[PDB]
């Protein structure tokens, strides 16, 4: 999350994330800072108990790296997550928050398993019971009109989808965000 302490006030800054991670440079080293501090730096002091322990397993995911320290490099795909930048951008940064977590080429029954990387039917809405129905149905009717599983230009394609599912997708790639899931 983060230190600001209030939801309008990001709004207000529009870019209090981004400020905050140039002037980290003059405080932590050139690039190079742990995972408990970077976690302390930005929050999670009090008031997240079960939704730290479900943060634990979206870290270890959007870590990519799956390393015990963070790099210069992360802070760059860190950017990526909080904004979008260019368009041309968001496709490649879109690819690279699956870090290839498999063999390569994913199908729907794969989709379900990394589905809860996303998140589970924790929304008071949406999902009328399991929002693994909803992957398979939009599937279903898209059948990629051969070539169901996905490669590497119909990657691109899973966000197409819908937009209920992206909508949902939308918040779980976050940063500061998530506070909103929290408040949900």
């Amino acid at each position: 999350g983060n230190i600001m302490d209030g939801k309008s006030v990001e709004e207000l800054s529009s870019t209090e994330c981004h400020q905050w991670y140039k002037k980290f440079m003059t405080e932590c080293p050139s690039g190079q800072l742990t995972l408990y501090e970077f976690r302390q730096f930005f929050g999670l002091k009090n008031l997240s108990p079960w939704a730290s322990q479900y943060v634990e397993q979206m870290f270890e995911t959007f870590d990519f790296n799956k390393d015990g320290y963070i790099d210069f490099m992360e802070y760059e795909a860190a950017l990526s997550l909080v904004l979008k930048g260019k368009v041309e951008q968001k496709l490649r940064w879109y690819f690279k928050l699956y870090d290839v977590d498999g063999n390569g080429c994913i199908d729907r029954d794969e989709l379900l398993t990394i589905i809860r990387a996303i998140r589970a039917i924790n929304p008071c809405s949406d999902s009328t019971m399991t929002a693994e129905e909803f992957t398979d149905t939009v599937f279903s009717k898209i059948d990629v009109n051969g070539d169901g599983e996905l490669s590497l230009e119909e990657f691109m394609e899973g966000v197409q989808k819908d937009q209920m599912l992206l909508d949902t997708l939308t918040r779980s790639l976050d940063l500061t965000r998530i506070v909103r899931r929290l408040q949900n």
